[PDB]
């Protein structure tokens, strides 16, 4: 009666499953078709990817389909706007296939390959062509959730995505100029026929959000469900000013030196050297306004004090929590606890320490972090190593598998820059010996 | 150089306070005055009152200034509707008086009493008020966040808010009836020179959110800040549906019947009991579609097997980390940490145990946990003694000074009815004896 078992990698109690002679699997919420609605340069691609990119980190299996990329496989090269224009009967034809062809690939991602979101990044300006996305959901069971981005020419024009646009590989074989005039012209083709979202009358009964001039205002129609709310939570959170995140781990600490994991242990005479020299760096990247932000153990608060600068302590920044095997090393772990040993590095990401912490547990703490981070302008983050790689897996694209395997090496800032559809990452060592405390896949 | 103290409470690192001989003390970002706007019954008391429970209890300090409540104090006795004439003059006059008074109180509670953010509830309908109010604001150094919440008139008589509205202290010698003919008399005195946010035009520098018809749309124009986009979060979170909320403890643990603190232990016998009794009382509330949530640790789970019910299991509602205090008994703290004991007595809620928590942890710990119930309907939570404790806080308004004191006993349900602003509370035990966990404050 009542009767559980810990499972081995996670820790997770579950009924014990006396399974009978004939074991029977029940093999395998509604997903979700986010459709991207507006004219092109409207920041449609940006907020899809940014998007997928925070749901697949907190969990969500989340996949971007672009019509403009099963229309480039279609299609071998691109030579102008011509493509695009209304009174083009065959590339209408074309076009129409391709967005045809990417919901096929929707459906077999959210029914069958265990996908929860697909985001439907197209222009999807005409009520014909959202009535058959709508018609598409509803005989698959799948949830539908409009996301429109409304700009006006100048402010599109100001915001410089246009760049980004023209660097697509339509315009391979172009020069800036040419790309530009190109591109301006196909908005043009658009126009006629785009039909905003109404929510006042014909889209009355659809959930949906519309993004005014790059955020400046949101309109919000039936938010159905936690994600649908989520994603207007981070919507409202995320900006396009320019900034920079600067990411390092405390400066070495005396359990460093002694291979230790966890613990509360202070700076060696190394870990100052490399605070002292944090301290110079920073001076000379001239910053406005740098918010520095450390967590509540002592080796990153020493290395935060050697900047002469205020700073903000996070609990949510502490080191992954090693539960029984806090303070030890790993050839005391390997022989204390044999089992567990194997069972992390063969699973380390879901493996949990007993009365401990998995990579997973880290991600679910840090997401308020990466919510401020986006939020944030100028950022300097002193950090430790497993809670490093999961900011560094959000800011990268990189996946759970590979989170925990990330190289961030001691006495070394990574800088990231936001760049196009994403960040760019410069190190900089700051030239202070310490130990290493990588350890690369078994 | 580098030199660092825990502190003894909060275990918080700080650098080593050498004062001088003369030791100066530098005392004491922005304040926000939140500007309710709307016809009356249109819902802003309800939600002043939820924003400020919500507010408070995730640690910032929040007050709702009420302009009738000025009313009622300066004016003995409510008569009629005739008293919101705009042709009586007289009443006019008191009623801006009133408004300037709580204004004068906003200003002390944000410049001077340590207030964070100040909740200004009334109609603050025409565009004269509101310029009055920003002005007020500008000149205090405070940010104005508006929120405007519109109603037709078939939305607000179906959403029966009108009879929480006519149970006000100025309808105490009337019958229901009455009451009811007065507060429509009321409304339609506002209606001639109501001028709603305009943030197409007139409103559109303003940082504000639009709740039209019980949220089924959100105008949101120019959110600043972390707090701002935080409430229209929760604005999107919150509904007004019929529900009910279940909070008990797993059942007796063997951890119990020793006195000791945290740990993994299983059901007693007792609890065993316990768990086939909810089962019992659960079949009998004979409820839709419950929802049951328990912690990651196994007596919550064991408990939850007991009702033959799926269940979800939250990480965040293990109980308290009693760190280097976990499964010793309350004797063998005080043998053994004397001072760790006598601090925890004398400073409960902040009070940090060593590689520990404190319940300022569970509260940050708790926030996503709260803003799902707010989403969901009927739910059973099977929780611990202090997650128990933070959750009542939060549908009781409890302080925090207090909520570490709250009485939540084993084997006893607490159910959770929402009436008009707040939570009516009963408590209901299955008749199974446990030990007491309770320790009163010394
Ligand atoms: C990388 N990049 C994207 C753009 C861009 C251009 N246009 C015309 C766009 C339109 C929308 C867009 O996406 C968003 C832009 C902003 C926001 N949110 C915000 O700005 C929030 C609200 C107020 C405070 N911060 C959310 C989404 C991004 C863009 C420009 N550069
Ligand atoms: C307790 N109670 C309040 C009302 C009430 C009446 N009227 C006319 C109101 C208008 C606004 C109001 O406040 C809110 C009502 C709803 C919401 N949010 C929501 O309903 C979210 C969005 C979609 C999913 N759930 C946020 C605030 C509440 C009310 C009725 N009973
Ligand atoms: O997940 P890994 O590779 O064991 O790294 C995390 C460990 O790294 C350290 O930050 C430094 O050794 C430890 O405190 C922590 O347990
Ligand atoms: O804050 P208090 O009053 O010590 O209660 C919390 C304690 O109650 C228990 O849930 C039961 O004794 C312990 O596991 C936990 O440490």
């Amino acid at each position: 009666p009542l009767e559980l078992t810990q499972s081995r990698v996670q820790k997770i109690w579950v009924p014990v499953d006396h399974r009978p002679s004939l074991p029977r699997s029940c093999g395998p919420n509604s997903p979700t078709v986010i459709v991207m609605v507006g004219l092109p340069a409207r920041g449609k691609t940006y907020i899809s990817k940014k998007l997928t990119r925070y749901l697949n980190w907190i969990g969500v299996p989340t996949k971007v389909f672009n019509v403009g990329e099963y229309r480039r496989e279609a299609v071998k090269q691109y030579s102008s706007y011509n493509f695009f224009r209304p009174d083009n009967e065959e590339a209408m034809k074309v076009r129409k296939q391709c967005a045809l062809a990417a919901l096929r690939d929707v459906k077999s991602y959210l029914a069958k390959e265990g996908g929860q979101i697909a985001v439907f990044d197209a222009t999807n300006t005409t009520r014909e062509r959202r009535h058959m996305i709508l018609h598409f959901a509803k005989e698959n069971d799948f949830k539908a959730f409009f996301i429109e981005s409304v700009c006006d020419d100048p402010t599109v024009v100001a915001s410089n995505i246009m760049e980004v646009k023209i660097s697509s590989p339509d315009y391979k074989d172009c020069n800036s100029a040419e790309a530009m005039d190109d591109f301006m012209k196909r908005i043009s083709c658009y126009e006629a026929s785009y039909q905003p979202l109404d929510p006042d009358k014909c889209d009355r009964d659809l959930s949906l959000i519309k993004v005014i001039d790059v955020g400046r205002r949101f309109l919000v129609n039936r938010v159905q469900d936690h994600i649908q709310s989520r994603i207007v939570y981070y919507l409202m959170n995320i900006h396009v000013q320019p900034r920079t995140i600067y990411l390092c781990r405390h400066g070495e600490n005396e359990h460093n030196l002694q291979g230790r994991i966890g613990g509360d242990s202070g700076l060696s005479s190394r870990g100052k050297k490399f605070a002292s020299a944090l301290s110079k760096f920073v001076e000379e990247q001239n910053l406005k306004d740098l918010r520095v932000w450390t967590s509540q153990l002592k080796s990153t608060i020493q290395t935060a004090e050697a900047l002469r600068l205020p700073y903000e302590q996070w609990k949510a920044l502490n080191e992954i929590d090693a539960g029984v095997c806090e303070e030890l090393t790993y050839e005391e772990i390997r022989d204390t606890y044999p089992e567990e040993y194997a069972l992390r590095e063969q699973d380390k990401y879901y493996y949990r320490y007993p009365t401990g912490e998995s990579y997973q547990d880290l991600v679910q703490r840090l997401e308020p972090v990466i919510m401020e981070l986006e939020r944030q302008e100028n950022v300097l983050v002193i950090c430790h190593q497993a809670v490093l790689r999961c900011l560094l897996a959000y800011f990268l694209d990189k996946s759970a598998e590979e989170m925990p395997y990330l190289k961030c090496p001691l006495h070394t800032v990574l800088k990231l820059t936001p760049v196009a559809y994403g960040c760019r990452v410069e190190s900089i060592y700051l030239n202070v010996e310490s130990v290493c405390t990588h350890r690369e896949r078994s």
